[PDB]
């Protein structure tokens, strides 16, 4: 039986395999193969209702939902001889995850007061205030992944390149800018993987990646957001196409503090000459959808009536003239070379010329671009992402003033949005589902009318597999919008 899987992704390299820092789809995908968490999404699901036992066998909460106790499975062992997974490892991981100096996702854990190892198999988490979902924070995504205290202490700066998890796969070696070689974790607590090896290959160029998949060089390849790729790959009977939840929302985040965009009329002019409905139609409706708000449509608290500015390029030119620009505006955007983001920026560039904007694009490799946008190097940021499907996540990270670039608490608030802080904070601890949803909708209307960010389309993850490969479960979703490979993944006879 075939046991070695070859996979091709839209990425140039590994940046970090430390789960408290892994942000790009590619790093998050590799991290989902290496690590586990206290709780997890069911394999093949990106649905929170599927949150179930992983390292924690079970858990208990008190009535005020501030104290959560987790009972750890005793049979879970670390990769690379680091022995049994203990409560001390969980305390270390969660204390690191909630630390802004040692984590990119500390903001998610702001409500945590303390994490205690009651005994070797028992973890107690105490919250200062209520969170919409504590289990969400402790799931196998972002800062929820558990790392060994002793392995991080020993490896330090090398840990991001030599990761240690308790997941079904381990990193044997990294071939910088070429591939990651993963081998089966033979001691994986749910059983020995059916696959012996994963060759995870960096194949950014779409035409080259498609050739490699077509020839059989790859068993799995990442697709794009275009219906032609979808049609061509379905036409060959040896392939199966997977359209994966969650959909990642793409927005033009405008830095509201920088001229000419510190004038609301200029931001409104830009919002009126982008055509999200045309983007969805051009790309294809199965994978792509125009979003009538500034957060993905699958979110608890989503506002379908957020008041998104309509397509009116005549109004754009009228607004620009009122703002002192009768001959238009030139904007230079630092643009990611991730092919989907590059194609999207190219379609935006053609569209915004209708309303008087000359959009110049400075192409930069994706991971380097991620660092530049976090140093305020672009006046506008074309960013595509999904978060845990509760409005608090997307709203805090992208639009709360504490998340703005330049602060030690910075997340992904590229727009320097500061209009919905009170509504975001109030919704976070609001008990009843309806008035919590109303505060979230209030936040969305304020973010939209201030034109902090212009929503475009949201896209489901697109991947192709050869018929011979079975995921070992039905693939509907995966939090990174990329396939999950587990101990159940196998090749058919
Ligand atoms: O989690 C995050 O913060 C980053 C999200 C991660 N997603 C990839 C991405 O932006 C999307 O695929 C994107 O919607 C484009 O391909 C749009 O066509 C990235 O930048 O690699
Ligand atoms: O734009 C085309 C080029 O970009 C791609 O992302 C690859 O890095 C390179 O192999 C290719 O020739
Ligand atoms: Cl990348």
């Amino acid at each position: 039986a075939k046991t070695e899987l070859s996979m091709g992704v839209a990425s140039e390299d590994v940046t970090t395999l430390d789960p408290h820092f892994a942000t790009t789809t590619s790093d998050r995908t590799l991290v989902s193969y290496i690590y586990g968490a206290l709780v997890r999404f069911a394999p093949g699901s990106a649905n929170p209702s599927s949150i179930e036992a992983d390292l924690a066998e079970s858990w208990e909460s008190n009535a005020d939902q501030l104290v959560w106790t987790f009972k750890l499975r005793p049979d879970v062992k670390w990769q690379g001889g680091y022995g049994n997974v203990t409560a001390d490892d969980v305390v270390f991981s969660l204390d690191k995850a909630r630390d802004p100096k040692r984590s990119a996702f500390s903001g998610d854990y702001a409500a945590i007061q303390k994490v205690e190892a009651v005994d070797a198999k028992t973890v107690r988490i105490t919250l200062t205030r209520r969170v919409p979902s504590l289990l969400a924070l402790l799931s196998n995504f972002s800062g929820g992944f558990i790392i060994p205290k002793k392995a991080f202490k020993e490896r330090g700066d090398d840990f991001k390149r030599r990761p240690v998890g308790f997941g079904p796969f381990q990193v044997e070696s990294i071939q910088p800018g070429q591939s990651v070689t993963l081998t089966a974790n033979a001691e994986y607590f749910r059983g020995k993987p059916k696959l012996s090896k994963i060759s995870y290959r960096f194949l950014n160029n779409e035409a080259a990646r498609d050739l490699a998949f077509e020839s059989g060089e790859l068993d799995v390849e990442q697709g794009n957001q275009d219906q032609r790729w979808l049609q061509r790959l379905t036409a060959n009977p040896e392939n199966v196409v997977d359209t994966i939840e969650p959909a990642e929302l793409n927005l033009l985040h405008i830095n509201i503090t920088k001229p000419p965009f510190n004038d609301i009329r200029v931001r409104q002019a830009l919002a009126h000459t982008v055509n999200a409905a045309q983007i969805a139609k051009y790309r294809g409706e199965r994978v792509n959808r125009a979003v009538p708000s500034v957060i993905p449509s699958n979110n608890l608290g989503f506002d379908p009536d957020a008041g998104v500015l309509n397509y009116d390029p005549a109004q754009s030119k009228k607004l620009l003239a009122e703002a002192g620009f009768p001959n238009g505006v030139t904007v230079t955007m630092v643009a990611s070379q991730l092919p989907g983001l590059e194609s999207l920026a190219q379609l935006i560039q053609a569209q915004v010329a209708e309303g008087g904007f000359t959009l110049n694009l400075q192409p930069v490799e994706h991971a380097a671009w991620h660092q530049m946008i976090r140093k305020d190097l672009s006046p506008i940021v074309l960013y595509g992402a999904a978060r845990f499907p509760i409005a608090d996540y997307y709203l805090t990270q992208f639009y709360h003033s504490a998340s703005e670039i330049g602060k030690p608490t910075q997340v992904v608030n590229f727009s320097h949005c500061n209009v919905a802080d009170k509504q975001i904070e109030a919704a976070r601890t609001e008990t009843d589902p309806n008035k919590q949803i109303e505060l979230w909708k209030e936040a969305q209307k304020l973010i939209v009318s201030n034109v902090c960010a212009i929503p475009l389309t949201e896209n489901l993850g697109t991947w192709a597999r050869k018929n011979k490969l079975g995921w070992g479960f039905e693939l509907k979703g995966s939090m990174p919008s990329a396939p999950l490979i587990t101990e159940q993944t196998y090749f058919k006879d």
